């Protein structure tokens, strides 16, 4: 059966492996290790994406706002910010490159617009998640050391929260749109959880890599004629410098799915 075969895949990995899938059809869930936390990494650019989101529900101009991009601000994956040094980018084009480029100046600008990691952190709570957390900004929310409860949260939770977010009422009819436009539009992710999955099916997600060779992908998936599911693959090793394994999250959504 499906837990069997999710446990000797983790046997294989040598590793940690989180899993939360929602099949819409029906309301019902796969489910493995999935109130353990894990280390989001790059996953969590989707919650700070849709934290700005929900302040613009409010705020008609935000994502027009300009930002400044400095010398300062870079760290060390920027591939768009380090395009409009002594520049700004607007919001909207920051959440993009966060959700598509994976640029971590983009995931720090939309932190500090709304206060911080801990106000990123107090919008999940008031969504319902009191799982996910967000302590520190990039790059050190992704240490991912085992044990350590910062910059976590589980599969169930994240799986949830995704499908608020994406399928769900946590935002207002545009902004969920455009978390879905987005998700839909990211450059990677072909490696993990999409690779589990028929060539037919569409798929939005965001992937996450770290320390402890630490793999995950958050998606939402429209199979052909189907309604909707929510899958969160998370994965993460003994070793400090473990090599990512975008495969293990593949076969995770193979074993999870009927495709
Ligand atoms: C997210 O987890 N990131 C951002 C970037 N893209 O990876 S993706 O999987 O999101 O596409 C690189 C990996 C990871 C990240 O921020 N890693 C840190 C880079 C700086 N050193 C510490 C790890």
């Amino acid at each position: 059966d499906v837990q069997q075969k999710l446990a000797e895949l983790e046997r294989q990995s040598g590793g940690r492996l989180g899993v939360a899938l929602i099949n819409t059809a029906d309301n019902s869930q796969i489910l493995y290790r999935a109130d353990e936390r894990f280390a989001m990494c790059s996953t969590s650019k989707v919650m700070a994406a849709a934290a700005v989101l929900k302040k613009s529900e409010s705020e008609p101009s935000l994502l027009n706002q300009r930002v400044e991009i400095k010398k300062s601000d870079l760290v060390n994956y920027n591939p768009i910010a380090e395009k409009h040094v002594n520049g700004t980018m607007s919001l909207a084009e920051l959440s993009a490159a966060a959700l598509q480029y994976s640029d971590n100046v983009a995931m720090n600008k939309l932190i500090a617009h709304v206060g911080g990691p801990a106000s990123v952190t107090a919008f999940a709570r008031q969504l319902g998640d009191e799982t996910f957390r967000l302590d520190r900004t990039e790059p050190t929310l992704n240490t991912a050391i085992p044990g350590d409860p910062r910059d976590t949260t589980s599969p169930r939770a994240m799986a949830q929260t995704l499908r608020n977010l994406t399928l769900g009422k946590a935002l207002g009819d545009s902004q969920r749109a455009q978390l879905v436009t987005w998700m839909k539009g990211n450059t990677t992710g072909a490696a993990s959880i999409q690779a589990g999955l028929p060539a037919s099916w569409v798929v939005g997600d965001k992937t996450g890599s770290g320390g402890y060779g630490t793999t995950n992908d958050i998606a939402v998936i429209w199979p052909k004629d189907r309604a909707p599911l929510i899958l969160v693959t998370y994965f993460t090793q003994p070793q400090p410098k473990a090599e990512s394994r975008r495969d293990i999250l593949a076969s995770a959504a193979k074993i999870v799915t009927d495709g």
